[PDB]
């Protein structure tokens, strides 16, 4: 079982990559127990990045480690073969892609054609990065299947058999689970791992719940999946995009820059209201010894 | 942990209640250890049974056994009361409602106040049934303990945190999943079941799967799981709700007559279809000694 | 062009339907210029009615008209096929039937048979009533072409393409739109008319528009569409379904009893709420001389 | 009332903007009868396009027009902001914008500041681009009364009361349907006209319905619109927005080039398939002089 972080990418507030506060960040993260860096995901805005910003990105970050799957996906597939290529100079676990996103009613034939025309050129083995609500667009088991060129699938979704029919159907295919219940997706339920959105803040969490799951220790592990749970809701309250950077400095200890605007950051009193949301709960791990205070 | 049985209502070709056929159908279920039968639940046509029907269901079952939960609701609430209170004299595990179907936009305050008329009505525990596919509404773990009188949930939907998010808001409130993926639910998740509707046909296969999860043999139970999801995967070509009742002849050996039009039976051809779909899928669970031959 | 009014049912305090004030209703709308009118609809609260109060809902209206058309759809066809049969004995324009609701993942085939049995003993012509939001299906103008034998359509969605698709592939087919807009739908754009929800409490009003959309005076039908579009918005602060009760007796001055729990009647303080955000509108449709004072 | 075409942006066979075939379709679409092209848009790829190509299409069309509204939005608000503070210089229309797209539950705080951002730099009128089904998000009569600086809406979205309601709250802005009915969009319902994506290959087609609706020509306006809609439903087959470019060429006589994969072209069979869809529609057009042979 593998926990995977969907890795924020901090901005100054000229609004370019700060590449420094991201090599601390992955440092942290590898330090904590990750196990891989998915780097220009949702988490980490990646379609709000061009092609170059993309490829800063994995430089940054492979300076630090090469557990790294790099999302290179858009609407411009030149672009998208182009990153692929790039990539070939890093020695990564993959590239991955979302589905083409905002166009309505694409034919299946595209949507494959996209994704096949990325495995011809890719240097690397290719991931499935899929996200339905974001992309608008499915790209399950059996498209997956017909495909055919996917060395894994990271299905970001709460339909847990959605995601284990790609191991029915695909049965040499890794496959993780996007989803926020990590106690009944990391282990023992037939998938390889979990993509962990809160891993960013609260990446000893996600690591603990998953040494509890495999031990049996569910009373246990359940008590800290709750509590992540009411870290999630609390960074609903201003947007999950934009909260991630005040929880992860909060929880952290470091600071992580800002998002991209129109993913604005929290402002002063925003954080302030936040911060105190969480408080209780960052001292019940600490109680607990899952952080140092 | 639990399965709780969606169960078959057998009809005759005249459209009528078969209660023998009922009768043989719960002691068969209950002889390979189903936990509890959910009568007047969707895989049973609740929705197309009258209140009279709906009543006769349970009378029918109970005299097999009092492991029943008893689904009552509709969108006449004096017909829900009146079912309610017509259960006083069976000494049964509980009654229950979806939420009120077809009528868009209906209010949270209409919801909550529908459910608490239930409660403070029933002769025993009263149990959530939510649907949000079938119903249009969902009933959430927050709307739930407003409601603040339910017994237990059986959450049908394969949003699994949605589901857990009823234990954490509703510590004492017994949680069931209506997921497809018995092997996640099952045990060792948090949750106290699966309301699985494939136990209807092959009551083995579900049972089996949960005392290999429970002694953590997820090899063998990831086996039956994917058989289970092919028959699920058969029985959608063409339509469940008709095809449940050709799946549990074949596997099982006795009639279970016909649905209710507009859930039309399947023609001779179709079941045909189905069977020879299926029947690579009984073998190899004969061979496996789930089924005998 | 026609205006159709989903024909609200009205209840007494013992939940029994009130015969006098549904005709005096009926009645009252007639006079005012209403075409027809569409009896157990949504807004009729139909899937709440027994078949035997379906059929109480007609002789009570027919007695006043014979301008009548008869929804009788179900989960039990041959209820269905009871009500059709039935209505032999009275001079109605048709009767109507919306898809079987509720059941996710209902076959085609499954839904044109329903539809293509209730033609075959249909006694009169037969009207789809068609309502994806509240059935979960769409019966499209081309299922309906392949059903075959609709005498007309009404299409309750606000999307204005698919309901002149209906003409577009039944040339021969009376065709309505449910849309809230009177403006675009009710003349001049290709269609026969609307099935007007406000048309319960406001019937002066949708006349008018219809009359001087006739006229091709836009800019006073547009100030109409919009008063009646802030009733609207009005009715659904606390549930259209029961709004339109209070709305009723407020502007058409007679009392049309309660709903049907769980659809529930406003209390006290939302009818005064309610009046508050409506008595200006009353004001400025006397001004207007298209109301009484 | 007024047609707007979402002009198509044609790509060479290497995926470079070809501007001279770009300023031939302005032109042809100009002399035709369009009133105003909408640069950028869904139809033109908008979101496929860099920021230097956004602005090279507004420099192709500007040679031939300065009809213009020019859509600047995106995912990094700077090149949104620097493309708007760019257009200074060209005396056009407006500038456009969809909400925010890919990310989900954004917070209409952080959708509202995206868009008054581009207000206080904007040095032309700004026009909402409102397309929910793309973008994932509805900026609403309500949102865009609190921006409170559009000067235009452009509703992508066939629920017409949807449309009518910017009217109603914002009664100074002038609002267009994207609806795929002209017959009630374009005059005589209260808006200001319509953005037609059918308007790249049949201009004359949409101009003509524009003109027998004004003189209330409704019976031969409707059979103009019947056959728009069924060239539609034929580009629907492979994709409308690839179809786009065969139908231009078919039906207005000079090459488009190709889309911008994954936008993949058609390839000559699809197009020959299309091109039978479609050739007896195109007679019966120059049989009713719509076209020339």
């Amino acid at each position: 079982p593998e926990i995977i972080t969907p890795i924020i990418t901090p901005f100054t507030k000229d609004n370019r990559i700060d590449k420094e506060k991201l090599k601390i960040h992955a440092e942290n993260l590898i330090r904590k127990g990750i196990d891989k860096l998915f780097v220009n995901g949702t988490t980490g805005l990646g379609p709000s990045l061009s092609p170059e910003e993309k490829l800063e990105n994995l430089k940054a970050v492979y300076d630090v480690t090469n557990k790294i799957i790099f999302q290179v996906g858009g609407l411009n597939l030149d672009d998208a073969i182009r990153l692929a290529k790039l990539s070939k100079d890093f020695d990564i676990v993959g590239i991955a892609s979302y589905a083409p996103y905002y166009y309505p009613r694409m034919s299946e034939k595209h949507l494959v054609k996209y994704f096949k025309t990325l495995c011809e050129v890719s240097p690397h083995p290719v991931y499935l990065y899929n996200y339905p609500t974001a992309t608008g667009k499915d790209i399950d088991a059996k498209v997956a299947k017909e495909i055919g060129c996917f060395t894994g699938v990271k299905d970001v979704i709460e339909n847990i058999i959605h995601t284990l029919d790609y191991k029915r159907l695909n049965p040499n295919m890794l496959v993780y689970s996007g989803s926020q219940m990590l106690i009944a997706t990391v282990a023992s339920t037939g998938l390889d791992g979990n993509v962990a959105l809160g891993s960013n803040y609260l990446p000893e969490v996600t690591v603990t719940i998953k040494k509890l799951a495999m031990e049996r220790k569910i009373d246990e592990a359940l008590k800290l999946q709750f509590l992540h749970d009411e870290v999630i809701e609390a960074s609903r309250i201003f947007g999950s995009l934009s909260s991630n950077y005040v929880l992860t400095k909060y929880f952290q200890g470091y600071d992580l820059g800002y998002p991209r605007p129109p993913i604005f950051p929290l402002d002063d009193e925003e954080e302030r209201q936040l911060i105190k949301k969480v408080e209780g709960i960052r001292a019940k791990l600490v109680e607990l010894k899952i952080l140092k205070e």
